[PDB]
């Protein structure tokens, strides 16, 4: 039941509604332009040219094409990253980034004839990521081919935790080297306890609406559900799940599930010899390293159960590639499509400038101010009708948090501590303006943004001949070499990905893709930050040798007399010397890879997700919207950035229409009215 | 009531027992040598010359002095840090480190006449840290003066969160600028809920033995508790607390407490406009930035409630300085005292070598093997009777996890991925040998160690004239300048500490002391890792300007209508150009600052804490002990390192006596027998 084209994936997920936005299918809302604007010549800024900002630009283009003769939209897009595709009309990165969609091209002097691509950020896309595939269809067409991402379990995989080794494909014991594996048994216990059954008895530990999550996922994905059922999920049942479980970590939930299974006898004592608590702990940690289909979630054990449950409902692990050589092409293509679809009514200019501050000021028609610095640190100020702040939360904080929380007669804004020039604004209000009369409302949005959790992440890459997989010491599953390795060696998750520039001579050896503490533990060895090599011609050889050295472990396989050094050490050492690489998102200006919510974080992230509803408060007249995966319930997915972009543009339309929701299309209106408003007073 | 000398502190905490070791006061155990050894000439290694390793050395010296004529102990102490005090027998660090006890001396060319000291690691010591003050008396005498550490609230303090500003000293509202402050109300709610009352009614939300923690704290600190009370805590009531609450984060607990208080009306809606969950979240986040006496615990919100409760029971925030110019002096003095107390029966040699591997091997008497590399990267192998591994968990992992989990005929150990020379060992068993028959048992200890959580931390320092505090632009409160700033600016916690080289002309401006995500958010700006400057003659000016710039915020105060840039911006910018500094523990080889347990981590950390009980199994030939704050229930405190060292030496005594617990002193026996054993052996 594997999808083979963009269109097949698109249609698969077209219906799916996430539990915090259960009254709308975002793909359906995005099918037609989101609404209508009054006649005018608008001046809009988008800060950030990543997935969020470019999707927002695309939707603005669609709106622009609907405007009457004499009307139009001008967009200034600010993009600070010198490597952005926006500024481009051995390891090469220049022109190959669109924020956290980021490719590194490995070549030997001629970039048009490369060896492989490292996908440094986004790489694998859920089947039911309906908005993702909607935009992929706009970019590439429905007919374009897609492939199954080679996740652990999708290709032959070796798993190592402590003394346990497994070699497997999927979850059918017939496809496991050891069909009696305790790993496969604990997977069944934890999946049963978290997901349960779509039919029959409820067996999950943490019900939603008194039933297993699998049953709720089928309603959220229904090709037609009760409207009433969706409303009750939105307003009652998902909120009640949050109230109960937002304070429970994933790690705690796994331990509860394993404890009950152990007490029932479904899981036996480990070795026959560990005591009760040691056995439970062993299983918790074993599952921790194994995961849900994308490698161990041990490093993610501090996320709320609520956050994990979003991913469960979404069947997140069932993922595909894009029909591209480099994922940045998706975003580049959407940028071009935006301009095409505006039909001449959208004009776009790119600024290679870092925004330092946003505010509302003055008494002119355009009051939405941006203060920015160019690549030689010259200051620039511009006023706009509307602004979309399409940057993740730690990048947004300095822009929105340094102006205070209420009216100020005058402020000299900018990066004065850097020695840079400031600019005087008069009659100043915060950019994220939730009240004329509460500094606390203005402070709540800013403080929430600034305390969202950016998960840490890093990727270590090298280039290897694909034929290295045919060495006699590389294990096989039914004649196919092992191509994914999930391990407690410190590397966490490793992938031998065939080059997309093509059977390819080379593969991208994703030696280590780490999250959270797994990333922290490596970071001292990266050498140069955020990228080693920092130059096009260097190689991160010393760093990479420390990764090879982590793999230099004696591994015992069942039936063998003695342990020998792990074969995967030999595989890593087969990578060529040149083009060894690490990128540390943690030491990038993003301050990490992507948002993941901790216990208690729902209320912070959800405030951000609902922020665009400020447009309902007509007199407030707030001109700023936010658009990033940080302002979604899908941090770490293009789907989240795209949802947030859709929210931002929907809100912008309502604000341009002075609070009138009838300006949104029928299908888009629930983007605004299906959420609890962020402004209680005034109503609207 | 305030302790004024080492002896007064020592005596204050002499009886205190931690809840995971409730049967024993470690200082009482340590009052005499821990036990006796058979006659012999012992060859022992200590890996690591930090607080754990040196306290272990001291206790081995105490033991050595008791040996008869012709007997003795030889210790090889391995210390890889080139800046260790052990290898020394503008910003200078050479010779000023004892692991995470780490000083930076600021001077102008003559290091004998410095300006100030930056305490880069340990700096503030709880009054009831009884073992810390026990060793401080060994090093300095009881008469040595100590000072109250200038924590937020101990000195005039400014607190900033969102739109909220407070200026205060203490918890008496008479000395808050706003006695009606919401910050003081939430603090009182969160204290009632977590700590409760030492007398009368129980009001706390999370009881221990059905009573408030404050009541249990008193029992744990009592010279003579009631009969059976400590046993019941140890075996019943504290285990039951863990079973209930080890799956609950601190942040979740705070929100539960706040929710109940908001529903009761103790905490009002924040604005005329914040809804229920918004007001609740505001108070949770307000308290999160304020803290318990040492700055905001928001970054620590993912710790288990169990871990916070340990700190509550210990009154952890009531802290002092040591009687030194640099805290490294404490560890240096202890090292010299170890040699003195050995009475010529302890011989110590220091090796400037990095240990790469430990194992048991061969057939000779001394079977505990260490493989190391010197400063020329030449390999060394040495065999010992016993080894104490006195390094934190991420540094221990490569040493103990790469030899598998059962017998191997031979292994070529070492850092082969680095291209370094290996050494062949024959008849090899893992170093952390919990079982002769169960790889899973051996895997549980290794995998536990490798998955402990090392909290991230960083410190930004500069040098400022103390007289800067007397400028009209620095606020005064209750007769003194503000000297502590706790803020949501990104800096987290800031201190203006008078120089200890002396009123002093200079102060150490600890501009930012961050934990966890607060540290992550800054890390991209550090420039050089782990230390900027990397040289003695440089200054981290560019880095520091990014911190000054985070302080360039317009702050509205009650006392002035026109908000201005935060005064603290001016103070930070008053620091001199030279000697600006950051140290990032996260990018140090420790991979962070210190252990803090997440939900579920009790089972891992407590396994480590109990590991030395392997000595009870006489048939098990395990020569290795561990000694670090990572293997304690006080990660982030010298007390934890010292407790773990006491455990290690107690276990070593029992192992050297082939399982005979009677070889421990009466007072030290419970260090082994008061814990659940990690190996099953017969009763009594
Ligand atoms: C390691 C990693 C793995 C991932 N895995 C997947 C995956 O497999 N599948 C998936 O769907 N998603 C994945 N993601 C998530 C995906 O990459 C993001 O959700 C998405 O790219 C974020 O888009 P955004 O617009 O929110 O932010 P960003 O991509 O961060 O874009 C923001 C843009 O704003 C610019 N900018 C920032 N601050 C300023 C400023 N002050 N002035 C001007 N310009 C500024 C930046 O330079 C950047 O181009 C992954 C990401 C990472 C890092
Ligand atoms: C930012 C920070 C703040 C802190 N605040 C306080 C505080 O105010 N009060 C308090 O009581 N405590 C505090 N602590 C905690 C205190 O510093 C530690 O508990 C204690 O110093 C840890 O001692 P240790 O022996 O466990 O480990 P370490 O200090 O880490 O010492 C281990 C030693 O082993 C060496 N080593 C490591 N690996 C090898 C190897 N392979 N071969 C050879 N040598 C090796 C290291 O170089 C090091 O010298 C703080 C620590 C930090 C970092
Ligand atoms: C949020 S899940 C982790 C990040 C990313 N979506 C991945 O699959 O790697
Ligand atoms: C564990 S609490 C945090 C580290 C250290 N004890 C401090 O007081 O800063």
């Amino acid at each position: 039941k594997i999808a083979t084209t963009v269109g097949e994936a698109r249609l698969s997920g077209i219906n799916y509604r996430h539990p915090d936005s259960a009254l709308v299918s975002y793909p359906v809302a995005a099918a037609a332009p989101l609404g209508r604007l009054p006649a005018g010549n608008y001046r809009i800024a988008i800060v950030g040219g990543g997935a969020g900002g470019i999707a927002a630009l695309y939707e603005l283009g669609r709106l622009a094409a609907t405007l009457p003769a004499g009307s139009g939209i001008d967009v200034q897009i600010y993009e600070a990253d010198p490597d952005s595709f926006l500024h481009d009309r051995a390891i090469k990165v220049r022109g190959l980034k669109a924020g956290r969609v980021s490719a590194a091209l490995v070549h030997n002097g001629d970039p048009a004839s490369g060896d492989t691509i490292y996908e440094v950020g986004a790489m694998r896309f859920p089947e039911i990521a309906g908005l993702t595939w909607h935009y992929a269809s706009a970019a590439f067409g429905d007919a374009a081919p897609i492939k199954v991402f080679p996740n652990p379990g999708k290709v032959p995989t070796e798993f190592v935790f402590g003394n346990r080794v497994d070699r497997y494909v999927g979850s059918d014991p017939k496809d496991w080297e050891d069909p009696d594996s305790p790993t496969l048994k604990v997977l069944g216990v934890v999946a049963g306890g978290l997901v349960g059954n779509p039919q029959g008895e409820n067996v999950a530990m943490y019900p939603i609406a008194n039933v297993d999550p699998a049953k709720i996922a089928a309603i959220l994905n229904a090709a037609t559900p009760p409207a009433d059922a969706l409303e009750r999920i939105q307003t009652k049942y998902w909120p009640e799940f949050i109230a109960q479980y937002d304070g429970l970590t994933l790690g705690a939930a796994v331990r509860e599930i394993v404890t009950v299974a152990f007490e029932k006898g479904t899981l036996p004592p480990v070795d026959g010899v560990l005591d009760v608590d040691e056995s439970i702990s062993y299983y918790v940690e074993l599952f921790g390293r194994f995961g849900f289909g994308t490698g161990g979630f041990k490093p993610l054990y501090n996320i709320s159960l609520v956050e994990m449950m979003r991913l469960i409902l979404w069947d997140y692990s069932n993922e595909y590639t894009l029909p591209v050589t480099e994922n940045v092409e998706f975003i580049r293509n959407l940028f071009l499509k935006a301009q095409n679809v505006g039909a001449g009514k959208l004009v776009v200019q790119v600024r290679q400038e870092r925004v330092a501050n946003a505010c509302h000021s003055g008494t002119a028609s355009a009051r939405a101010q941006l203060l920015s610095y160019d690549s030689h640190n010259a200051v620039h100020s511009e006023a706009y009708d509307f602004v979309i702040l399409a940057v993740p939360h730690d990048q947004l904080t300095p822009i929105v948090s340094r102006s205070g929380f209420e009216h100020a007669a005058s402020q000299n804004l900018g990066d004065a501590g850097l020695g840079l020039e400031t600019h005087t604004y008069n009659q100043v209000y915060p950019p994220l303006l939730l009240s004329d009369s509460s500094p606390a409302a203005n402070a709540r949005i800013v403080t929430a943004i600034g305390q969202l959790h950016m998960a840490r992440s890093s990727k270590v890459f090298a280039t290897v001949k694909t034929a290295a997989l045919d060495q006699p010491w590389v294990p096989q599953w039914r004649g196919e070499p092992i191509k994914a390795v999930v391990s407690d060696s410190g590397l966490a998750a490793s992938y031998v990905v065939p080059s997309p520039i093509v059977a390819p001579e080379y593969s991208s050896l994703l030696a280590s893709y780490t999250w959270e503490d797994d990333s922290t533990r490596l970071r001292h060895d990266f050498g140069l930050y955020p990228q080693n090599p920092a130059t096009e011609t260097g190689t991160a050889d010393g760093m990479y040798r420390t990764m090879v050295n982590r793999a230099y472990r004696y591994v015992k396989y069942a039936g063998a007399s003695n342990a020998q050094p792990w074969w995967f050490y030999q595989l890593l050492a087969e990578a060529r010397t040149a083009d060894r690489f690490v990128f540390d998102w943690t030491t990038n200006k993003t301050a990490g890879g992507f948002k993941l919510d901790m216990t208690g974080d729902h209320h912070q992230s959800n405030l951000c997700f609902r922020y665009h509803t400020h447009a309902l408060a007509a007199s407030l007249d707030n001109r700023f919207f936010i658009a990033s995966d940080s302002y979604s319930h899908l941090g770490g997915w293009l789907e989240g950035a795209f949802m947030s972009a859709l929210n931002a543009v929907a809100g912008l339309i309502v604000r341009a229409n002075r609070g009138d929701v009838s300006a949104l299309s029928t299908e888009a209106r629930p983007l605004v009215i299906g959420l609890r408003p962020v402004v209680k007073v005034p109503a609207a």
